[PDB]
């Protein structure tokens, strides 16, 4: 969701983290 190569599109991270 966010920038920041979190979880999400393996780009961004979905929440929290």
């Amino acid at each position: 969701g966010r920038p920041n190569w979190g979880f999400e599109n393996d780009w961004s991270c979905v929440r929290v983290c």
